[PDB]
């Protein structure tokens, strides 16, 4: 039942897609990679279409347009992007060298939701609630992020948000967590908690709550809010020399954040005090955070779900380009669209 091609010029490329997708026209300056939205003939609606840059050259280009087909045909929620099409011009695996990937075309990120203003205590509730929610869905699949900012957080209309990576899945250390900045190495899913915690203080002030200039700079910033480390965490770091480093960066107690965010509404503050802990075994989880006050009105026990488990044994393979590309292939002829 294979669909009819069509050829066009678009991104200096020749663009291969069927006749469903209409009036593509590239998006984003860049910034999301080669993108073009487009009218789907199929829904009616409005779909974004991501051409992979050379998917089969190396061994490590090749695991990468594995990687993120698995990433994305596992994704199956409301608040994270989904996989509405997968397809290739290519009739055998033989002339299999290309990849098209189609997601929703969302509105505006949180940078442009903000726009260096204040939302609403309401406003901000509704949106963290949803990041949460996804991120309770990807970590139940021992799925972390690791890269959580406003660039990389979507809106429709309805201001309903989808979690999406614009990077290469594992720019800017503003929403870095101080272990990673650290190299202290034993990493948990709580790093994407405090990317949230720093947006959250963001979306509430209109202002950047770390806006370090530079490596040094940004751990300073992080360690006059949160304190030097208490004698419970240097007991979890091995290095003398690391424990002398941290130590010079800070010789300063942890703040109250009721004295930094004048005006919040308290149970914003209790949460935030809960996901900007400076020892991550400390910090609240995405479940925890859900059941919090703060989201009293949004909150829905029965409606939080969790993921099917992810098979990431492959991330520990050496296997041949050839044996990339054959799995790669063999999960666009497996593919299922979602219901209509
Ligand atoms: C028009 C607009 C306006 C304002 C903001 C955003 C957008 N906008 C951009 C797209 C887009 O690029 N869609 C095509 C995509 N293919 C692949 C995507 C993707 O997110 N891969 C991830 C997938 C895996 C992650 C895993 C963590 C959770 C999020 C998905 C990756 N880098 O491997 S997104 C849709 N809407």
């Amino acid at each position: 039942e294979r669909p009819t091609f069509y050829r066009q010029e678009l991104n200096k490329t020749i663009w291969e897609v069927p006749e469903r997708y209409q009036n593509l026209s590239p998006v984003g300056s860049g910034a999301y990679g080669s993108v073009c939205a487009a009218f789907d003939t199929k829904t009616g609606h409005r779909v974004a279409v991501k051409k992979l840059s050379r998917p089969f050259q190396s061994i490590i280009h090749a695991k990468r347009t594995y990687r993120e087909l698995r990433l994305l045909k596992h994704m199956k929620h409301e608040n994270v992007i989904g996989l509405l099409d997968v397809f290739t011009p290519a009739r055998s695996l033989e002339e299999f060298n290309d990849v098209y990937l189609v997601t929703h075309l969302m509105g505006a990120d949180l940078n442009n939701i903000v726009k260096c203003q204040k939302l609403t205590d309401d406003h901000v509730q509704f949106l963290i609630y949803q990041i949460l929610r996804g991120l309770k869905y990807i970590h139940s699949a021992d799925i972390i992020h690791r890269d959580l900012k406003p660039s990389n957080l979507a809106v429709n209309e309805d201001c309903e948000l989808k979690i999406l990576d614009f990077g290469l899945a594992r720019a800017t250390r503003w929403y870095r967590a101080p272990e990673i900045m650290l190299n202290w190495m034993h990493y948990n899913q709580t790093v994407d908690i405090w990317s949230v915690g720093c947006i959250m203080a963001e979306l509430l002030t209109g202002r950047t709550l770390f806006p370090g200039t530079d490596h040094i700079d940004q751990l300073k910033l992080i360690l006059r809010l949160v304190g030097t480390p208490g004698a419970e965490l240097l007991k979890k770091i091995s290095s003398e020399s690391a424990r002398n480093y941290i130590q010079s960066l800070a010789q300063m107690p942890k703040m109250n954040f009721a004295n930094v965010f004048i005006g919040a509404n308290p149970l914003a503050v209790d949460l935030l005090e809960k996901m900007l802990v400076l020892d991550s075994d400390k910090r609240i989880t995405a479940a925890q955070a859900l059941a919090h006050a703060y989201f009293a009105q949004y909150h829905d026990p029965d409606d939080e779900p969790v993921a099917d488990p992810y098979d990431q044994s492959f991330e520990s393979r050496d296997l041949l380009i050839d044996e990339w590309k054959s799995l790669t292939y063999d999960e666009v002829i497996s593919f299922v669209p979602p219901p209509l």
